[PDB]
């Protein structure tokens, strides 16, 4: 709750105002941003006054005054001194200056949001600003990017920057081991996917041991191509799935015991409270068949559920009344309608006793065993950030997801590409010879272009043609990342010919002339240097050879500007006018010169999608012949349709997606901060003895309901305790005070067992049996949890009816298995907690 | 303004109240058409008695009780005596009296409405009645039916009584010619198909002379399967096309004769009211060029209009500015926009005029000569009605469109067929065993069944199964009429099985146990007996073989009704509720037992058409086996969705034929009018003469409007009308708003002028046959060239629909000003080779 004035960096109170009168595009924002940079830049001539050695001892010094308690400053009091030394570290180590348009986005991304910089703005390198400042904090900064190539590449490239300035830079990559991992995780900064980010988070909240956590904490996250993360790759969750995890031998071995004993002899039915119980004589029958000596000593194999289950199956259920089988699949049928209650399973491992009961198959099964999607992931950072050309097209869904603003930086120099209307082919057949002859014009002339298309299979076919025309050429596929960035790196010399799928080719610039950077690492690493391997030879090789690489190129880049720039070629419309938007945006970077224009068809895959076959059918009847582009006003009302259909399909499903995770989000929270802190070794003896308060008041409470006199059934209470403990007192011995009686008994009970374990091998024995016993129940009954859950979603929807929102109904039936499922945790961790084998 | 205390029919204003009551469903009709047929009962005894002779006779009676102008009675004054009498000459005839519930539906139909009567409740039978009754008035009634076989069937089984009663019965067919159908038309009763009647009533209004007309009015029509023909068929137009047989010799020639004039030399432009006139000499050297004294002088050859056309071409209208050329069409392209406007030609010949002007290759086409939309053609009759099994949903359209009422007859036994419910498959492969193994068991256990399918592939691939099965079987594929017909008639006996796919054997009843009516026909045929060819003959071997075919089929109809009567199966679901309803009514005739179920999955055409894929993804990554049936609130709403869609959009496609059939409906009565007068021999000297004025006076208007003095052009003016008329009088000699009285007092003598001329060539009245074939000439060539226009026009339109604009509206504004000067044209041309043609 913060003041403004003389206030170099809006604060937070005005930072809101500014966030926020953002949505209404008066760029208050763009002019504190600008007063920022431009301060920031009166600060050049004391840090250019600096030894190498200096520079970086100001590491240390931002790093003290940051924790001296004194002279309090914040990340906000460093940031113009910050920025300045970073700004003049890349200066010196890259022999790249940021712009002052850099300096500006690097504020934006510091203070939380979406900077829209346009393609050639220098994305990478600005984020190394803020990417320093926060990671003096020492918490770690996370940077994402689209890909393993262009996260260790950026993370090495850029790494130069940081690690001149004291920090140490890390990557994860698919390939990495947990304990590489941790490494990179324990770095200062450290680059990644969002993949891997993702699913190491995963991984850390089903580890076993505090020691295999690899993460950190979630603290500062810079999302690099935040459009292509946060937008559309958010349609798709991460999943570590996985099988069952065993327990089918149970139900089969309980499927044959059940039968094998006799109703009031072994066991009694309440027929109406829908309940069984298990008599001594059935303890004893399950004990001496098994060659055990208790049904919850050997841990992870709840044996008394299993018993009970597979007796209600036999009692409780009835084949061809409530359910019917029909190809090894236990069917559930209504109650005298007689019919198919289709996606509808039992509960709590009853389904399976079922199954096993009537003989039926038991089958090879997958499940999730862990998820998030992208969009609850990311909502984990403390702070958030992300950088791309094409985002204030996303500004509404950016803000009410994830509370992320988005300003347009200024480009270093004025946009000047023309951008040229569309040309609109009647037939697939037709679009392509006129797409060919722009083509081998162009490189007649000596123009390069970048021709984009939609699918491998029409790459192949337009580079056939390329071929069958003589134009030496590439395409790019999106496989080989590397060797497509190779490529891509020379695509803007003359003659340049390439052919991309999808966006290929992703974040390496086209440079005209050729990428300088691309080529001299290239030179450099060729010659086997390395900028981690071979670092101050790197840096010297680096520094003596861009200028050369510098001029053979851009003495040709000259010839480039000549011929027009780079001319971007469209063969098909994107899922989204933001993707078109951003192939255009390969050209004309830095206020080079440059053509676009997209070629179409009435037959391309969008179109077909929609009516374009409707409409080739009329304008083949009014005669308009193939090779003629359609001036159609309709035409274009059309294809824009069709696209914006498209685009707000996605759009429906990411915002299912999400409001169908935040159920099972909110459950895993609870579920990963239980297993936590049994990772972290917390003394839980007390939650344990509450738990066994918890349910010895729960079975009280069950058994005993209202009835005044004589009418409690104290045997059938006596025995359902005496499964999970060692009861020391009868019900005769005193005879809402019954409870008061049984809690004080079990407590003892409690401290009796806990000494069994010193005598075992003690001093914190029953402190260690707590943790382990809990996790191993929390775990096992969380699987079956998330089982039971998949088959849930799945079939929610056929149970939608006149009027309701299937999600309410997914909501209400999905947490009641989930506190069923917690009370089940309780019972069987009291049982375990008495009856364990050690 | 009609009573009714004391009236036993509905008159006027009270059938009124009765037709609107009846979409509320109150059965107030029902009850007033059950008391009409209940004292046509009470009239029975009086028929009985006669002889047939003096059946007859009745007939005779009846037609003079119509034409009596002492004591006159009406059609509805006779519906008692008149039903009476049709309903004892058809128990006579056919050995099969009408039922109450028959003679009911009979007076729904005399009083215009569509009565529905169930399948099987004797609709072409019922239809007599009402037919007989209105015959009687001697203006012809007109029986639609599906298909010609149905047509002749019907118009020879059900002529039967027409013919006994003394009446003659017709029948158009697809191979008939003019004077075939012409004898038809003249019968009392025609049977046909709406193909047939809407293609006469086309050609006839082609037609070039009197003689020709085969039709004669539209007086009355039962639309036989009412939904089936102004409904479903009305999603498409009737068409004659042909041949432009345009005059491209003519432009082409023109396009060569207007560079070698020579502007103020030849002709004068006007750069503003967009105007040529050609000057006295320019005339001239199109007289010499084409060696001709009049530029009227040839008939249907409007060389002034393709002249003129030619100079506007020349000077008016620029290459790159307000049209290109590209790939041998011109291309209009705005001001500037400067883009192609596609669609869009110009008018009035102008197009082909700057196709010539561009030495452009000019392709022959065929274009419209005539079109109607059903919905237009049967809109055309006085009274119109039609029976079904399947009306009652279609309520609203038949309303709205035809104004026609729906009237629920109640069936003659109480229905007792059991439809059972879809069972709706995850995949096609399953549905078809479940629906072999239901076909097999019911083989086995002797009950006739029909198989439906959608597609004639589904139903050969479900005789392979079949036959893969020893289950012997029919299929039909609604190919050959007469022979699925006689499939059908035994499709009832025991251990029937038949495949129909669509609707096959529409019309011809599966009776259980067999087609007694059908079989015994079958037989006398055989026997060379035919009931036109050889009536009295087959009259009495009829009566003798109909109780032995009804014996031979009696026993196991016993044994069919034991079985549980026709098996009606469902293979997938039609393009609307209806039809699906229509096949399930194929089982349960008069009472008899029957059960109707449909088998659905979701890899069925409709289904695929939607979300079907969809939901076999979902459904089976729950375990659904294959073989369960689905019951879910939400497939079966897919299902009845993906259905009502496909329902949705053929009403809106049947909405814009119609929408757009009205702008060239109103033009072609017009049209049509005329052509009529001047096929009767009418004579035109008055309109002659009008069109004169009228074009004098346009000109004169277009030449004297301000100005006031002699600011006029008298020199255009004169040289102008000279194309048209020797004008006897030239300027000098009237130099007011005069000029036009002068002007037009010269052309009216000069008419008697060249009146006279006539006489002396041919003779006594001669020139009344002048006037008769320059109009019917210029028209018919003129509404050809226009229709050629309108083919363009409705095409392209489509492309004019921006967010707000209707292209129906500019659609009618275009369409309605060519119509107009194509009306002026009409009116110039005709002055001209009036005045000037060779004779």
């Amino acid at each position: 709750d913060s003041p403004d004035l003389g206030t170099l960096v809006p604060r937070g109170s005005m930072a809101d105002i500014l966030s926020k009168l953002l949505r209404l595009g008066e760029g208050r924002m763009v002019k504190r941003l600008k007063k920022v940079a431009d301060y920031v830049g009166t600060l050049s001539d004391d840090v250019e006054k600096l030894t190498d050695a200096e520079l970086r001892a100001k590491t240390d010094e931002f790093k003290r005054r940051l924790a001296d308690q004194k002279n309090p400053e914040t990340l906000d009091d460093l940031l113009p001194e910050a920025f300045a030394v970073a700004r003049e570290a890349a200066w010196r180590v890259l022999d790249q200056r940021p712009f002052d348009v850099q300096v500006m986005g690097a504020a934006a991304l510091h203070l939380g949001n979406v900077a829209e910089m346009k393609t050639g703005e220098g994305k990478t390198l600005t984020c190394v600003l803020p990417a320093y400042l926060n990671a003096l904090a020492g918490n770690g900064v996370h940077i994402v990017t689209v890909n393993d190539y262009l996260a260790k590449r950026d993370s090495e490239w850029m790494g130069r920057v940081h690690r001149f300035l004291g920090l140490q830079v890390g990557v994860i990559l698919a390939t990495m081991t947990p304990d590489e991992r941790r490494v990179a995780y324990n770095a200062d900064i450290t680059y990644g996917t969002n993949n891997e980010f993702g699913f190491d988070y995963l991984r850390d909240n089903m580890a076993h041991s505090l020691d295999d956590l690899v993460q950190r904490g979630h603290h500062y996250a810079i999302v690099d191509e935040v459009d292509s993360i946060l937008i559309d790759e958010a349609r798709t969750p991460l999943i570590i799935s996985g099988p069952a995890d065993g327990a089918s031998n149970w139900y089969t071995e309980f499927a044959r015991l059940a039968p094998l004993m006799e109703k009031d002899v072994h066991y009694e039915v309440d027929l109406r409270k829908r309940t069984v119980g298990v008599h001594e004589k059935g303890v004893e029958f399950v004990e001496d068949q098994l060659g055990i000596d208790n049904l919850y000593e050997a841990a992870n194999s709840p044996l008394v559920s299993y018993l009970n289950n597979a007796l209600k199956a036999k009692e409780l259920f009835s084949r061809d009344k409530d359910y019917i089988v029909r190809d090894g699949e236990v069917l559930i049928v209504d109650e005298f309608t007689g019919r198919v209650l289709i996606g509808r399973r039992y509960n709590e491992g009853m389904h399976q006793a079922i199954e096993a009961k009537e003989h039926v198959e038991i089958k090879a099964e997958n499940q999730t065993l862990a998820t998030i999607t992208l969009q609850n992931y990311f909502r984990l950072y403390d702070k958030l950030a992300g950088m791309t050309g094409t985002a204030q097209t996303e500004a509404a869904e950016l803000h009410e997801i994830y509370k992320l603003g988005v300003v347009s930086i200024p480009t270093n120099m004025p946009m000047i590409r023309e951008d040229q209307s569309d040309l609109i082919y009647k037939t697939e057949e037709a679009k392509y010879i006129a797409v060919v002859d722009d083509v081998a014009e162009r490189y007649a002339k000596g123009q390069p272009v970048l021709i984009g298309t939609t699918s491998v299979e029409r790459s192949e076919y337009l580079s056939r043609q390329f071929t069958k025309r003589r134009i030496p050429h590439n395409v790019l596929n999106a496989k080989y990342h590397e060797q497509e960035a190779t490529i891509i790196a020379v695509a803007g010399r003359r003659g340049g010919v390439t052919v991309a799928t999808n966006m290929a080719g992703r974040g390496t610039d086209i440079v005209l002339g050729g990428n300088v950077d691309f080529l001299t690492d290239q030179r450099l690493r060729e010659r086997g240097l390395d900028p981690v391997e071979t670092p101050e030879e790197y840096e010297a090789a680096w520094h003596s050879e861009l200028p050369i690489v510098k001029e053979e190129a851009s003495k040709e880049a000259k010839e480039v500007i000549e011929a027009g720039g780079l001319y971007v070629l469209g063969t098909e419309r994107h899922e989204s006018r933001r993707i078109d938007n951003q192939l255009r945006g390969r050209s004309g970077r830095q206020g080079d010169p440059g053509e676009s224009r997209f070629y179409l068809s009435l037959g391309d895959e969008l179109m077909r999608r929609f009516n374009g076959a409707a409409l080739e059918t009329l304008l083949t009847r009014l005669n308009l012949p193939d090779d003629v582009p359609i001036e159609a006003k309709m035409v274009t009302r059309a294809i824009k349709s069709a696209q914006t259909q498209v685009e707000q399909q996605n759009f429906e499903v990411r915002k299912n997606v999400l409001k169908y995770d935040e159920v099972m989000n909110q459950q895993r929270k609870v579920i990963y901060a239980e297993r936590r802190r049994i990772l972290e070794g917390e003394n839980l003896k007390d939650q344990a003895l509450d738990m066994v308060r918890d349910v010895i008041t729960a079975y009280v409470d069950g058994a005993t309901g209202e009835g005044y006199a004589e009418d409690w059934d104290l045997d059938a209470l006596w025995t359902a305790l005496k499964t999970l403990y060692p009861v020391g007192i009868t019900a005769d011995s005193l005879t809402e005070e019954l409870l008061e009686a049984l809690l004080k008994d079990a407590e003892r009970a409690y401290a009796a067992r806990e000494a069994e374990l010193e005598e075992i091998a003690g001093e914190g024995a029953m402190r260690q049996l707590e943790r382990n016993v809990l996790l191993n129940v929390i775990d096992r009954k969380w699987r079956e949890h998330l089982y039971e859950m998949d088959y849930l979603k799945e079939g929610i929807g056929l149970r939608a009816m006149a009027q309701r929102d299937p999600l309410v109904e997914y909501q209400r039936e999905g947490y009641d298995m989930f506190m069923a499922m917690l009370d089940g945790m309780k019972e069987e961790s009291v049982g375990f907690l008495f009856n364990v084998t050690v």
